[PDB]
């Protein structure tokens, strides 16, 4: 399918225009897999720009299904997005500002008690239950991938790597994620479903606990040879932690995806009880400590 043609379809689906017109002070706050991402402000609203290359794209085809995504599926755990464009060559993705940043700064920084892990694994479950019921696979979940605002509510972003699965085609098979939260089938190149994202959340569970993920200082190669042949990896920091949350992590670190919990089941779980509000996070931010 030619660039000419891909740029075509996408043109039918974002909003025309050139959207420098009701933009402007473009402060660039970091770097994805599939592009970049600005701060800008409205003409007086604060908003994101994500911002793509056509081009420059390892699965082009990604950059369509993000915005078709956000577009169809709004939570309040799910970052919302505005508006979307065609600048050049670029798609420009414009979404909701989240004060509070990433969760990755969160987990390298501090360590997390269970009633503030219990609030983000609800928060994500939540969103990915309505997510996985309307076949939607997010493909990168980390801690990279989940926002905060201002007063500590949890919002799941990225996602350019997403796919949609259907009863005419239930699985996919490609190789997309980040290696270390990757689940052992997708690493295999086997046929895979939602339950993938389950996994990666277990891996996330492991960054709140330990700080980051397990096998992150191996080659990415490495860690996926190991995340597929091995036991399913154990926290380092275990007496540490309750049964509850121990017995809750044993369900989604489970390497069989046919025997592993689903989003739907996981939210009846008593270790989700723990969650503390989201006021519990704020003290947790970059901005609130010291
Ligand atoms: C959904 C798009 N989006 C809205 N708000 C975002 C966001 N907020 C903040 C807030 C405070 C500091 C920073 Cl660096 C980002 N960060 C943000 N962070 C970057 C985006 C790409 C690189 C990884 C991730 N940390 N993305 C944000
Ligand atoms: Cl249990």
């Amino acid at each position: 399918v030619s660039h000419e043609q891909f740029r075509a379809a996408l043109q039918l689906v974002v909003d025309p225009g050139d959207p420098r017109s009701y933009l402007d002070n473009f402060i660039k706050i970091g770097e994805g897999s599939t592009g970049i991402v600005c701060i800008a402000t409205v003409r007086g609203k604060l908003v994101a720009v994500k911002k793509m290359d056509l081009r420059k794209q390892q699965r082009r085809e990604l950059l369509f299904n993000e915005v078709v995504i956000m577009r169809d599926y709004q939570h309040e755990n799910v970052v919302e997005m505005y508006n979307s464009y065609l600048v050049g060559d670029e798609l420009w993705v414009v979404m909701e500002f989240l004060e509070g940043g990433a969760l990755t700064d969160i987990v390298t920084h501090t360590r997390m008690n269970e009633e503030q892990i219990a609030a983000v694994c609800l928060a994500v479950l939540q969103a990915l239950s309505v997510l996985h019921a309307q076949g939607v696979i997010h493909r990168d979940i980390k801690s990279d991938s989940i926002l905060l605002t201002h007063d500590g509510r949890v919002k799941l972003s990225d996602f350019g790597f997403c796919a949609q699965v259907s009863k005419e085609v239930p699985r996919r098979k490609s190789l997309v994620g980040t290696p270390y939260w990757m689940a052992p089938e997708l690493i295999s190149r086997l046929p895979y479903g939602p339950e993938v994202d389950i996994w990666s959340l277990g891996i996330m569970v492991i960054e709140m606990v330990d700080g980051e993920p397990p096998y992150f200082n191996e080659p990415p190669l490495k860690a996926m040879k190991m995340i597929r042949d091995n036991l399913p990896p154990r926290l380092k920091n275990l007496h540490k932690v309750s049964p509850s949350l121990k017995g809750f992590l044993d369900r989604l670190l489970v390497r069989d995806p046919a025997q592993r919990a689903t989003a739907a089941e996981l939210l009846k779980h008593p270790f989700l009880a723990k969650a503390g509000p989201p006021a519990s996070i704020v003290p947790l931010m970059r901005q609130n400590r010291t």
